[PDB]
């Protein structure tokens, strides 16, 4: 079998590296991508789209089985039944469709797929199978992978996000060791299918990289669903048909779980392949990248989850595209004004730029101004699932740093705050903005005036 | 009973009139504010807020209503019951509880706010109820009413917005005169409730405001829900038990409904108080305004739906505030850069700046560029309700124009339309954002990365 020789050589075929790939094809530089598994990678084959619609057919089943209980708006319902199979099906289908059209993409803009694991040989070569393959620029976007725990290996009842996205049947009581945004979206959505669930994080709170004021919302809305939290506990084993977890001094806590769902955090996928044959420099148990997301080894290239830092799907595809780009001629450098974060948790947390927190922490005087949905129509015709917008802005020339906002359907405002960042609004272009009624968006408007001294219905 | 004297005498106490008092009383204008009937107007006791809350619980019937039937979901119930009188008694809440805060900082920054109708004596008096009232400024927002049609009087069996937003009954066929957004919205809410519905409109098509690109979607829900849709008819009748509607030439149709819903316009409330004692020049049914919302008697002024104009709230508000500042001293002139418009149909419309026709009048070159939702991972995860997202740049410096978008849960992108249009964007500041992963919105990003010939997903 023989050397294929290209420009540009990409390992892994999800959000980073389809995306290098696409605007490579389309700029026209010879492309190849190695693809050990299915393309779209974790996002959409165990992240991304597989997640948000369980939590869908979650939310749908939900709703028809609060009917069975008196409600405020008079419609009843009886027998509301969930037999999971078909909902997995389902998220089947759309996974499909979404991998599939990728190829359709990739193929159009004519660049090689070539399927199986790549070790690496140097920065220059790479063996697949058997064939090597020869480039001028190696960009690798290998991922992450979730941190398995010493004395809890995977296995049978100890699942991770990855086999919570692909029930046959669903627990009976389910415990997952980590409440951050996997943890708690699969939560919530495992008590909404009808598992009962507790949550066990070994910090303060949930959500423990945001403040309280914003996450004390979703907190609420666990403890209204019948999600136990037992915060301020590690867990250190699972004595077959039992959890035990233990707080730092000494605490107990015996949960009997028929299934716990480690969910503890993400690593670089850096090892099981010869990366550790290059002399990189690195971060932690990620990549070092600068700017341009080139390696310490000139023509190398890390994109994404490899390079840790923030771990999301639009941080990847935007560093591929402008990788691509680079190699292409055009001179870039990677500094958004934000990246967005969503968590599909109910309620929805949405945190774009500067928390009050990191503006102190730089040394800003901020003016910090909130406003309610309470106070709000819209939230109000969807049984509102309070929560409320902030918004963070320099005192001296109005010039918005963040926006984080927690409530029912807020996960659209994100688009609205990202390019008001963007921009460099100020909050007076926010707030002299003619924002449509009913909207949830109307609270983004408020929020703006209110931190200038006049709000009209707070 | 004795002259109370003011400044700011506001006629009205809907959305433009409130904010034009709470802005007053804020910035310190002594001011009262007549009002007939209740405060918030039409948008909060039968518009704006009690049609949403309908729409939202029809939403919740006709979801678990399916659930009878197989879904790709799984999910199965069987017995959905509504009985609209719980809902209608959810919905009276919503409203009693925004009213009540509207009283609330109206008292907080003190406006005295009489009731009663008020008959207009001159451009600086006014009698309620007997008292005399004068002022030096006089603010209209007397608002707008619904069009009667000669042969067909309200009454009983033919009611109007106002008695569509309160049944103790649904009908059985329910037939709407008018496929605007007032007829679709309630039409569409009257099927997913259990009532079988049919519009009759005299034009080619359902919102013949808009473009059949645009609205295609929405009649082809319609006609998937099983509302049948008479286009081309204009209604001459109804012989007690049966609807007769002609087209034009000759066409006939009896449709037996019990129950017709006009929603043939709405008209600048103008007469039945005395506005026709004062020299005020008009734009056919209403009171024409400069771009500083005053009449052509100096100290008069008028805002919303009495100015006609685009007839939606958020204008109202928008109008009111900026009257009460001019008044203050502040040296302002009404020019938004765009009055978003939404639909709350299903799906949803939304349209915010110029359509690819009014840029094609105003004699514009353009990019018109258009990415859908079938190619969109959040459209799937919410069982889609494809249409897509549009945008209009001018094709010399990229400056946006407008934006218009068809799809389920589309509303809240209407934020993120009037605040790049607010700010003066290009088709590169908006594409060259990074859009989170898995949002809707992500096709904002890429309908403008397609304009400028470069998408990654379509
Ligand atoms: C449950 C879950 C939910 C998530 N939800 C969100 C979300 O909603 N929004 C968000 O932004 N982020 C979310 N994420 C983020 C996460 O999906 C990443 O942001 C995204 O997957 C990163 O893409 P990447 O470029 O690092 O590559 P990955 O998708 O990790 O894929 C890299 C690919 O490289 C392949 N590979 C690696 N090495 C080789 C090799 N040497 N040869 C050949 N093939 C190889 C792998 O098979 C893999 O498919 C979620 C993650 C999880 C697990
Ligand atoms: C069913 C329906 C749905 C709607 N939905 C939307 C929507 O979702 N979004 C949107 O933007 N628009 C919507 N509208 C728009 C519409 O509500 C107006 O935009 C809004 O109500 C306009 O406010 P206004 O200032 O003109 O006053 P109005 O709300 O019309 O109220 C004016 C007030 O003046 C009072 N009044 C008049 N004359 C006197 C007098 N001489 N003395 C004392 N009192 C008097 C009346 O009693 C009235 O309450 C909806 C309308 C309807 C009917
Ligand atoms: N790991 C990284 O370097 C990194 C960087 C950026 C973003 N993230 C995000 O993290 C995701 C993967 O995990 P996550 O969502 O849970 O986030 P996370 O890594 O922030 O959270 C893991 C949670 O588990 C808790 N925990 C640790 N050990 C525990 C134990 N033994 N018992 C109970 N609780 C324990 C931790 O305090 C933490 O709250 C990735 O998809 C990515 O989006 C990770
Ligand atoms: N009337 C105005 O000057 C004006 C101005 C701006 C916005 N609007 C909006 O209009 C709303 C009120 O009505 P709408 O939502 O239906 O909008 P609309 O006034 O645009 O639509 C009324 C519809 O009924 C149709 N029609 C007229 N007579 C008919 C008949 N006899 N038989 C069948 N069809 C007939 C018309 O073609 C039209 O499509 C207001 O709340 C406002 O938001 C009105």
């Amino acid at each position: 079998q023989q050397t294929i020789q290209t420009t540009l050589l990409i390992i892994g075929g999800g959000p980073g590296g389809y995306v290098a790939a696409i605007r490579a094809g389309q700029l026209g530089i010879p492309t190849v991508l190695v693809e050990g598994q299915a393309l779209g990678g974790t996002c959409l084959n165990i992240g991304c789209i597989p997640s948000k619609a369980l939590i869908h057919v979650a939310e749908q089943f939900h709703q028809a089985s609060r009917f069975t209980e008196p409600s405020p708006l008079g419609i009843s319902v009886a027998s509301p039944r969930l037999d999971i199979g078909q909902s997995v099906a389902w998220k089947d289908g759309i996974v499909d469709r979404l991998t599939t059209g990728v190829a359709a993409l990739l193929k159009k803009h004519g660049v090689k797929v070539v399927h199986g694991w790549a070790k690496v040989l140097d920065g220059k070569q790479v063996e697949v199978d058997g064939q090597r393959i020869q480039c001028e620029h190696l960009l690798l976007a290998t991922g992450s992978s979730s941190v398995e725990l010493p004395m809890l290996p995977l296995g049978g009842p100890v699942i991770s996000s990855t086999e919570a996205l692909a029930p046959k049947a669903l627990p009976q009581h389910l415990v997952v060791v980590g409440g951050g945004y996997i943890g708690l979206e699969l939560g919530i959505a495992y008590r909404k299918l009808g598992a009962q669930v507790s949550v066990v994080e070994a910090r303060e709170r949930i959500l423990p990289t945001y403040d309280s004021e914003l996450t004390a919302p979703v907190a609420e809305s666990l403890k209204k669903l019948g999600i136990a939290l037992h915060l301020g506990h590690s867990v250190e084993g699972y004595e077959n048909g039992c959890l035990l977890a233990n707080d730092g001094k000494g605490g107990q806590l015996r949960l009997e779980a028929d299934r716990v769902l480690v969910a503890v955090g993400r690593r670089p996928r850096t090892k099981g392949f010869n990366l550790e044959c290059l002399d990189l420099k690195m971060n932690g148990a990620a990549i070092a990248i600068d700017e341009r997301c080139q390696t310490s080894m000139h023509n190398v290239w890390a994109i994404g989850d490899v390079a840790g830092e923030p771990m999301l799907a639009h941080r990847a595809m935007a560093q591929g595209e402008m990788v691509a780009e680079i190699i292409a001629g055009k001179a870039r450098r990677f500094e958004p004004a934000a990246i967005a974060a969503v968590c599909f948790t109910d309620p929805e947390v949405v945190v774009v730029g500067k928390t009050p927190e990191q503006a102190s922490q730089q040394g800003l005087d901020c003016i910090v101004a909130q406003f309610p949905f309470a106070a709000n129509g819209r939230a109000m015709s969807l049984e509102s699932k309070s929560g409320f917008v902030r918004v963070v802005a320099r005192r001296d020339n109005h010039l918005i740093l963040g926006w984080q906002a927690v409530g029912v359907a807020v996960s659209e405002l994100s688009t609205a705050f990202a390019q008001s960042l963007e921009m460099g609004a100020c909050l007076e272009d926010v707030a002299g903005t003619i924002h449509a009624h009913p909207t949830l968006g109307e609270a983004v408007q408020e929020a703006a005036l209110r931190a200038l001294g006049h709000a009209l219905h707070i």
